[PDB]
């Protein structure tokens, strides 16, 4: 059977083709996760359809309703059979689907305008004058609210509270808000999006600091899947042969434009 | 029933107490696993007795033999039920056991004695006046074995046919050359032990360069076993907690001597 993949419009993991409208299917798409999945799917022996998730979400479960949203609730639901994403593996979503072995690692990290004093989370706690925040909703921002370390307590005490508000709707706001608030905005997101950004045009962006956690992005399948087991072993197969970080280098540095 | 807890004698993770010779059963040992196997049959609600792999390896399949040793070999063959600890996650271990989500990210990096005119992985590439190697065994050799990159791939053909030998069989063996070889021996390691030997006595040794690959650390049970499920949640959760990067804290910086 053709097995159905579920995935993210999210750069430069899944782009649209410069002329999709006249190419069709798997075709239609390019990036990390497009070239990795052939790889998967190659290494396990299936044929794959890719579709972009319905409501443009990652997962994450409703505190009212109790109702999934995104890939993993497309996963739980059974509208696909794997997810090919940078999905992170979380406890919450563990316990409904499975996760594969990390096929990239990541950190909350602290975006600056280049030339803003600023080099840790540490320095952002200590101060105001530049304002900080996060995403308005998902992962980052459960961060800072769930967190009971010192100094994410602090960040996240400010940031609740913050006049004017510091949260951004989109990934591409909190950039713009960056490049345009002078050095006085930091935007805190994913490692792995703070550096491709870094890479972008007109290079006015710098990841500053280490990484305030430590994550994964992992490959998701349904709990009892017959995908689930050679998945697994193919990304560590992928690992070892060293392409995932040529796939990563590709992406990232060689399409790089600084 | 007490469950069997396969480890092994590494620092910092499992370490004998100065007065072990006193103590009785888990009490004679201590370090980051010990704190972490206390913290997983915490959440997984089991009674356990650490007991220390009796050939003193991680676990790898016989040239000869094709029977696994080391901690693989106790989960494989049904001595233990358990292994918690530095067991690096790899395809072929992965194949014979089962392996929780990495609960500690690292990657090969150098170890250079302070003062060595080296930064990096290209610089030590370009030249044959300092000599440079690894592990005669493991993961780390591996990856320059395997190598299509061009600068390991030319690190791996100085290093395949040194004069004298550039390989070593311990760690500590390879820590003792970069200290006693006075600027003339880098080592590359597991950026881990690399940062705590970092923070050790009697402080001569510098952590440089950024990591050449990616790779983790996994708690593992045989394949099958009903412990798998909860403890991949635990260490998920011990993450998520923010006490995985408090106990990395604890036993390399907090105790550290630098
Ligand atoms: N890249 C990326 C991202 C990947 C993400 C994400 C946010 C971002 N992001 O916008 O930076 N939230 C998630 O909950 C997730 O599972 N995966
Ligand atoms: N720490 C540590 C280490 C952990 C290791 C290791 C070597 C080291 N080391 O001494 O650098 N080899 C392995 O095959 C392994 O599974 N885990």
């Amino acid at each position: 059977k053709t097995v159905v993949v579920t995935t993210i419009l999210e750069s430069p993991y899944v782009m649209m083709k410069k002329n999709h409208e006249m190419l069709e299917g798997n075709e239609r798409y390019e990036g990390y996760c497009v070239d990795l999945a052939a790889e998967i799917a190659k290494h396990c022996g299936f044929k794959y359809k890719l579709t972009i998730v319905g409501d443009g979400k990652y997962g994450a479960r409703d505190a009212d309703t109790k109702i999934w949203n995104g890939m993993v609730g497309e996963l739980v639901y059974g509208k696909a059979d794997i997810a090919i994403a940078p999905l992170t593996i979380t406890l919450v979503r563990e316990e409904v689907i499975d996760f594969s072995k990390p096929f990239m690692s990541l950190g909350i990290s602290i975006m600056i305008k280049k030339g803003t004093p600023i080099e840790s989370a540490e320095d952002l706690s200590k101060q105001t004058e530049i304002a900080y925040g996060t995403l308005d909703s998902g992962s980052t921002k459960e961060f800072f609210r769930r967190s009971k370390i010192a100094v994410f307590d602090k960040m996240w005490t400010y940031m609740r509270s913050a006049e004017p508000s510091v949260f951004v709707r989109t990934t591409a706001e909190g950039v713009a808000r960056v490049r345009k608030s002078k050095g006085k905005y930091a935007y805190l997101l994913e490692s792995t999006m703070n550096e491709y950004i870094e890479q972008r045009k007109p290079c006015d962006t710098m990841k500053v600091g280490g990484n305030l956690d430590s994550k994964g992005y992992g490959i998701a399948t349904p709990k009892g899947s017959s995908l689930g087991n050679a998945v697994n072993l193919a990304v560590l197969k992928l690992n070892e042969q060293g392409l995932l970080d040529k796939l990563k280098n590709k992406w990232w540095y060689d399409k790089g434009e600084c």
